[PDB]
């Protein structure tokens, strides 16, 4: 019943649609370029070749019986305008588009886009926050202020336990999770230990993990 | 700091150099496009025309010296190859490349790419994973099992404590951090209680996680 | 006088351009044909070759402290609404825009824009009544029923009173003005004669001009 | 009976033919692009794909059986040139062809087009008066020195009557007609008032409307 | 001597200019092509890069004094129609146009052209009479049934009189030369007589000539 | 059973194929262009698309039924150079090129081209010397020294008889031709008399002939 | 059985696939030029038309049948490389590529080419050599320092036996065969003589033979 | 020393002017490209960017003067028959073309190349008949019947004396030469053995070696 269309097949929108598909979910396919519709017609429910610039082409996939549409067209300002703007004008409920610039969003933003998205630019920070702090694996940020950090285990944290390496009073930082050999313990209790290369999820204000891995690491 | 030498002023690029550049880090912007090189002018320490396919020109930039080079152009394979191949063989030690396909990512793989990045499909996974279920507004995986899933409340969670809401024993994970109203609430004890619009950091594991989803949101 | 920038030297906005100069206003012409600025260079107070989808290149232009602003690009698209969206973040009091289709219009709208222009439209529309009807030379609508029209005097009406066609209680018009070689006589009395191939202007409802043109023309 | 050939399918061409189906006549659309032939088919009696430089084709519409031909190409000259140069030789009635430039209309004057249209030029000079003066709503020229001009009521104007703001002895000029919250009032008696925002139509020469507009307005 | 001026330097156009400036005459040379200017340098009097469609090029160039122009712009028919309007416009008393086809010569002769050229349709003719007969060398028509004609003598004519091959009364023609090993003979006797691989010029009716071709040929 | 082939269908090349047809002989058009195949069918016993530098294609229009084969590509040089190759190793009996430049000559020449022509070369010394010499209406050259010529009759000339203007003794030229009024007389007698206008063909030497022009006319 | 595939047909692979089918083989052609297929079809066990950096389309080949595989694409780098890329990927035993400079060399020696071919500069480097080395017909390079060259008998070798130009002890070099007026001599007696522009193929150190050359020759 | 000029620097000529420079020659590189010409600047006597089919820049480089002009355009066939056509007017004594196809070097004998070369065709049948064997490492052909073959050793071959393996009557050929482990043996004696993965020079009939390769390999 619930319906996803994916206008603009590139490398994110593509992403987007093989994905959805592979949860089990219902997809349309929509490029203007046929190789790319017979690229992607295996990754979804159905694959059609349309230029959805036009209205004729938009409202004969039936754009309509979709609750979904992400409008992935990323480098042609005008494509993807005209097409969120004719999305919005067929009453469309969830419209997320990937953007380009700041000012393409500002139109987006204006002409009632749902959702605005800047795929490039975010990993881009994430990269470069994982390029200057080579210990960083992944993270997720909890505010300005607050994040949850994964970090590989260092030559000074082999073998040493997690009252041995007291961060909730040396650094007010909270261990939580540790990955070894493949496996993973959550929650650890204060007598397990780290080795090294293991995965250290720790959480907490970037400044007091920032000088855990300066002091601590 | 350290020497960060961002070639193929993109997206993705261009997100790279700005962000490496607002920590204060040496980077050196290299670019074909003279418009291209003229917006990151002030968002880098130094901005340079030049091909980097041209072994000429990359000695004239000294890349030879760098410790990280990060080459951003991903439409353009043979370039971005042959770059590669040629930072490898003036023998940098940190080549992180942007790649396009599954073959670009081999032919990186075989001329000793450090490390091959693929943003807009990671990005792509998580806007669908992000599609698929309204509630998720971030997450990281721990694994191919266990994540931490940041959450926006729902009207069936406004003002109910923690404790009413046991996740370590009828699911298994652990709630992490209560955001509210601009202010954030790290690692909370049973007698908080969740407003509903709050950003609700959670951690355990996805079928556990997505089961609390269902029956308390 | 006053302060206005062409945007975009067409044949509509290097008419709109040159008829203002020739008024004596300070118009700024702007292009980014090196040939387009060259050739309205004695029609304008300042003729500036310029990319108007810049913002840097608008800043230098000073165009933030001009008062009235008509970008007349009408093909490009992206160029026009990139350029809309500027001047309304610059905060544009007057912006006036040439539009080229309904779906231009509406994004034109929805990003701010404070007049938008249909040129071709409106003049075929009135081209189209001049060619279904060749006695109306010009008119004006004063609203979608009731309209001052100009005629051309037919074999019917050559040495014909005003009273001899009574138009104010036949069919509830007023004839307004009649030129005739090359002078012209504005409220006429019904005593004035009408010769052939002169200019009648009437006033009435649509309907009952065009009875008038079926009985006594 | 009557025919018309529309040639030339732009936004003067396609508002030209549309605006002669909407009136219930019998026009041709005629365009060598099919896309626009596609559009245009649903507002025309009849739409065709034809290369309207080639004789043969031209033949083959039957552009004998129209009594009025417009050529809308105005921005190839060579391509309207030569239409118009078949058509002219085909002993078509009336032609009336849009225009590009004064030397487009010289050659079009010529080869023995019956009508030259401006179309873009003459908007420019009405938008342009409606631009220096913004109480200007639309007019019609009478002759180099008379017309009927259409103005928005004033702050000085409400409420105000008829002989209270006398113009055929203060200025010159005739009242003519008044609108009013959608309401018009044709040829009104001396004894009509005039609200703010209004529409007020005059008449007289240029000169006498603009000293009224500056002190009685 | 005389004042030409080559505008379009082509074939056609570059052959009347050396062939002028061979006989010292005044000729300017101009053209848009860089290289063209620069190729027939040594061969005109001035040579000069400029657009012939530009008015102020044309007023640049002293166009107006010139009593002779020709262009022979041939296969750019805008190029060479708005280019003979414009030198009509300044008054050019002798105005000389290279045409492609019957169109293009219509509206030239529209404009007013002096005299319009087509050098490969008459050159055409001529080979093509000479395919048909190999006999035939060169020729000038007279009128539509008498010509001047150069053959190329046969076998069957060596060693023979003129008064053996009676012209006058036998066919009603007039052998007029005879070229023979580098030495002619202008008007000659009855006495004189014909070698093989001779050039001998007639003068008569085309079908009598041919009939001699066939029949003492 | 004289067979002609045309390939290259341009302005000399289509008024070959035309002429020989309207001659009344079995001609084939060959072009690579569909659309000039289609114009020049309805003047061709055959039209065919071939693109004539394949071989497999000329063998199958059966190029080797033709006995005259005329390559009138003129702008491409390879094509027509190719062309001519094929056709010479094919055993061609005769093969008339249109060239392009004194090189174009010289390689045709090497190849083995039976015929190589020039016609806007040609057309442009003719149409100098009918610029130079406003009289010369058409002349035909004997040889280096002598030739026929063609004049428009004169001022002087009017109502002249041919002894007095007598040429024979003051000029050493030949009287030859008198067209008036559409009438053309032969070698004429010594009373017949000169009108203005009249077309005098009159032989010689190109200075005496120069001379009777200037002195006599 | 043996089975070759031609990728990339071209001056070197067209060369290689008419060679491998005149030498009794089983060879596929591929192209992705549909002329070029047609072209090599008549010297081809089979011929298709495929893009062959596409998968999909050289899995139909059936590109696992073939034992060997060439790909001759030496001008777009990117187009060879992943279509090797791909052919190792495919588990191909044999794989050998044309190459265009030294870094692709590079880089299909980092992907695992079998053989990687430089043609134009080995026939480069041995046309210089016969170039600055007049006698050389043809060599072969037997180590950095000995060869086997082929020469053309000199005026100073004209009838002269193999012991009168001792090689074995006057240079150390070996005298191995002789081609006279067609015939050729092989491992010749010490009695055997040599004429004038006789073939002479000798062996021995290049200095050697260089010496030989400038006294013996 | 002597005098080359190679015109056009690609991978064939390229590779003539690096080898020819290396031994010492003066080679005058041409080309059109600028980065052609400054890649082979240090790889020659002079390097100049010059156009080789303009008559006026080869009298400026010189090129009567040069003993040796070796052109190695082969996909452009027309600029290379022109330059070779110009060097030839140019009386050059050596000319030596790159050629592309069959009809290529039939026009480059017809305009008179001293030596025409095909390297990828050549170098394709070395390939390809070392593709059908792989034993065949290198080989000349002395006639179309004789050949000198280097060969690579078989495990059938370890430790077997020369005179075991009698090719002077078994076979009636000759072995040359024995490669093994970085040092060569010339004209060996029956008692040296042979190891495998060595490199066997062989001399005689093709038939006779391959049928040795059968048998004894
Ligand atoms: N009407 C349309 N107009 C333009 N593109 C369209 C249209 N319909 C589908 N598409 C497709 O949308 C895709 C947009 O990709 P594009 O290269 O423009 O963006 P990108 O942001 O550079 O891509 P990526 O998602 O890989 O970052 C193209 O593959 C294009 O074929
Ligand atoms: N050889 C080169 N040397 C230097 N810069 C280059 C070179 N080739 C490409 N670039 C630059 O790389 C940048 C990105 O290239 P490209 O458009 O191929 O990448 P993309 O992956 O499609 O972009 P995005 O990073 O936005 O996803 C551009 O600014 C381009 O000018
Ligand atoms: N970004 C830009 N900045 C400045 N000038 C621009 C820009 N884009 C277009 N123009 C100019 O705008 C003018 C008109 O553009 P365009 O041809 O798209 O309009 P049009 O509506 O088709 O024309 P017309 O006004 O004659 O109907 C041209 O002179 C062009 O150079
Ligand atoms: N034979 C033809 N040659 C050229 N254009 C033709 C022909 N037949 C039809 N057309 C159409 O005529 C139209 C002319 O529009 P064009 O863009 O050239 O003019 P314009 O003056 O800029 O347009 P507008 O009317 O919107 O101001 C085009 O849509 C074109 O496809
Ligand atoms: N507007 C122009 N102003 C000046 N020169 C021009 C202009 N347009 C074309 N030319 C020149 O006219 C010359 C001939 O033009 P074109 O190629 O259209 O003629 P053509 O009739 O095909 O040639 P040919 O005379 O050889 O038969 C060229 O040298 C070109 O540069
Ligand atoms: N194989 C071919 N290659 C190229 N042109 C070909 C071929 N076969 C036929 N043609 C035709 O030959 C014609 C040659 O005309 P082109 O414009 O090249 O010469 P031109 O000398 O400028 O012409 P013109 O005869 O009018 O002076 C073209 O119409 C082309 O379509
Ligand atoms: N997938 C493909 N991508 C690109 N080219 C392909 C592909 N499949 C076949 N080809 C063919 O491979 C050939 C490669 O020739 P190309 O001109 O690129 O190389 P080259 O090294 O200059 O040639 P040559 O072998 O004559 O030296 C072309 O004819 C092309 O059509
Ligand atoms: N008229 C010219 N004058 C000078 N150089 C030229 C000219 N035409 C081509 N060249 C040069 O010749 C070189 C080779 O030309 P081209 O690419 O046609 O040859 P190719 O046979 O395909 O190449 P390769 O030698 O690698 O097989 C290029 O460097 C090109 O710039
Ligand atoms: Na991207
Ligand atoms: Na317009
Ligand atoms: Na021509
Ligand atoms: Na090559």
């Amino acid at each position: 019943n619930k319906q996803f269309a994916v206008i603009g097949l590139g490398r994110f929108g593509g992403s987007i649609c093989k994905e959805l598909h592979r949860m089990g979910h219902e997809v349309l396919a929509v490029d203007i370029n046929e190789e790319k519709v017979n690229a992607y017609a295996s990754y979804a429910t159905h694959a059609v070749i349309a230029n959805a610039t036009e209205e004729n082409e938009l409202l004969s996939l039936g754009i309509r019986n979709f609750e979904y549409v992400i409008v992935a067209i990323g480098a042609n300002i005008q494509a993807s305008t005209l097409t969120t703007l004719l999305l919005k004008e067929l009453d469309i409920p969830n419209i997320w588009v990937k953007a380009q610039n700041y000012y393409h969003h500002k139109v987006l933003e204006k002409i009632g886009a749902d959702r605005i998205i800047h795929p490039e630019k975010d990993m881009g920070v994430k990269i470069a926050q994982s390029l200057s702090d080579e210990n960083v694996l992944n993270y997720i940020d909890l505010s300005d202020e607050y994040s949850i950090v994964e970090l590989l285990a260092t030559r000074k944290l082999d073998s040493k336990s997690i009252i041995d390496l007291n961060v909730r009073a040396k650094y007010g930082c909270t261990i939580l999770a540790i990955k070894h050999h493949g496996d993973i313990c959550l929650s650890p209790a204060p007598e397990d230990i780290i080795r090294e290369q293991d995965c250290l999820v720790i959480m907490g204000h970037k400044k007091d993990i920032k000088r855990f891995e300066n002091e601590g690491m």
